[PDB]
């Protein structure tokens, strides 16, 4: 019993965190085999950030301009290249602590763990979701750039995010490990703002199924809904449209609890209309959207209370 | 910017998790140097049950390697299995006993394999609101101070309300519990007042000031009000501990108490604080300072 926002154990990622310094800028890098991956803005000044020409800034650098530190050991950079918004620093030593890993690009609604780092040293781990507007609501201070997001289903680390910047609203933007930004963001000090955010509907439904598994059914009703009538109502509360894929994905949780997806959609519609009336669901007074159907099946028991 | 429920990095603890099997029971153990620590219920008159066991009855598995048990002893509700191999991954560590209100990270494990990490607090009723399934017994709670792991909790059981109970690493239970199948229940819980105040200071630091007002209060008037909402009494020590956050934000502790008093009497009125519609009590003053400063390990 219980339902917590649970992160993956971070040990496999901790052994990959290094510090990268170029001139006055210091940030974090991910050391996998003989390559250190880091945000390309490590080559920038604060002035450069308005309209940086990364190709022009990079051609002026040599390998020995990049200082890489793994613990108390200085790594020697023997090559460098840029792939999209990430810099790949070839080093003389392969990381003996390199785990089994993949680089995966995720979709909005997907969750992952963030190992927040400063000066190549891990400070904390927390669970996050890629918002529908492609930002993340993280907890990051200056010096956190290069911190990574990941999942560890089985013993393989799937790296899905590298931190690049904080937007004016306090939310965060970054790239996959191939350097492609999530969303329409640029690694430039440009007037850019997160688009209007929405609630991840499939995740709220998954969390309502988690509540039923743990023994709570106060929020259910005798009604059902068509998928179209549910979406017409959901859009009015800034909820993401629910697709047939989302309905298919919720199939296993529907079969375990005995509550059809469209019947759980009817309960959500009523919760949006009435609120909670002094009650909570899994210790929360708001509808939680940062647990996916996969996270619920992973954390919850296979036997409904 | 941002404020999340953050756990310590778990790597130093992951390298200590092992699987312990005795008969039909399988649970987790903590391997430090040449000793594996686990709940004694893996084997009730525990001394009588233990005398009938030999070293070879305890099967200990670290990853894909079988460790050989060469001795065993009981300390309170914890079994200490002496093994033939010292853990080469043993970190710098201490065994510490925490107080209610203090927080810690839990590395939840099944079959000696870590599955997740989450942050939680020792409730004033000595239970923890964890997330554990069958097979999680022996999972540990800890804090990291510089490079030293301070082990503070070992999981033993789930109570009927779904909350959890366990011991320190010396085998002493947190709370009036016993390690047997009998009628036991968590007492009525209260809210950790000093932690709610710390979280209100975290909200101010993150730019949320709607709850701030011109009023102040006395410690006595605040405590009279707090007792009526099932909040723990606020002591002069709690006021002293909140000193740094008070100086940083410019809001006196009894000034923040007047805001909390108004939040208890009026509610949030459709508003949230740090993305929450409830008053959060699982961040200590030190957790707030640490997350709003970037301390590393
Ligand atoms: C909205 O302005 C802020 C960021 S900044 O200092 O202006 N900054 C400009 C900028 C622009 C583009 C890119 Cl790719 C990186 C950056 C940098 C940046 O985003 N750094 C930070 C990342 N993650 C959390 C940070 C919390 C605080 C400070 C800085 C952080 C540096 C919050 C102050
Ligand atoms: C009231 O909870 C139940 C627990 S039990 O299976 O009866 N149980 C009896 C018992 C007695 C003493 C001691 Cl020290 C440990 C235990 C065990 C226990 O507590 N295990 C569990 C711990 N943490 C989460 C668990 C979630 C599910 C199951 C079991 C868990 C085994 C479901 C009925
Ligand atoms: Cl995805």
């Amino acid at each position: 019993s219980g339902f917590r926002k649970m992160a993956f154990p971070s040990g496999k990622v901790e052994g990959c965190m290094v510090q990268v310094t170029c001139g006055t800028t210091t940030l974090n890098g991910l050391w996998l085999d003989d390559v250190v991956y880091c945000p390309r803005h490590v080559i920038c000044t604060s002035e450069d950030m308005l309209n940086p020409n990364y190709e022009d800034l990079l051609i002026r650098k040599s390998n020995h301009n990049f200082l890489v530190q793994a613990g108390n050991v200085q790594l020697r950079v023997i090559g460098h290249s840029m792939q999209n918004c990430v810099l790949k620093l070839k080093v003389d030593t392969a990381n003996p602590k390199t785990p089994k890993y993949k680089f995966v690009r995720i979709q909005p609604g997907q969750t992952f763990s963030v190992l927040a780092c400063y000066n190549g040293s891990p400070s904390g781990v927390y669970q996050c979701a890629m918002r529908p507007n492609f930002t993340i609501k993280g907890s990051f201070l200056n010096g956190s750039c290069g911190s990574v997001g990941f999942n560890i289903d089985y013993d393989c680390v799937s790296f899905c995010y590298m931190h690049h910047m904080e937007l004016p609203t306090g939310v965060h933007a970054g790239t996959d490990l191939e350097g492609n930004f999530y969303g329409p963001f640029v690694d430039r000090q440009t007037a850019q703002a997160a688009g209007t955010d929405t609630t991840i509907t499939v995740n709220v439904l998954a969390w309502l199924y988690a509540a039923v598994i743990n023994g709570d059914r106060w929020f259910l009703n005798r009604f059902t809904t068509t998928l179209n009538d549910f979406n017409l109502v959901a859009m009015k509360y800034n909820y993401e449209p629910l697709t047939q894929d989302h309905v298919d994905i919720l199939g296993p949780l529907s079969a375990q609890t005995g509550i059809a997806v469209l019947d759980m959609c009817a309960s959500l519609k009523e919760l949006l209309q009435n609120g909670m009336n002094g009650r909570t669901i899994l210790g929360s007074a708001l509808l939680e959207d940062e647990f996916t159907p996969f996270d619920v099946v992973r954390q919850c028991s296979g036997v409904t209370f």
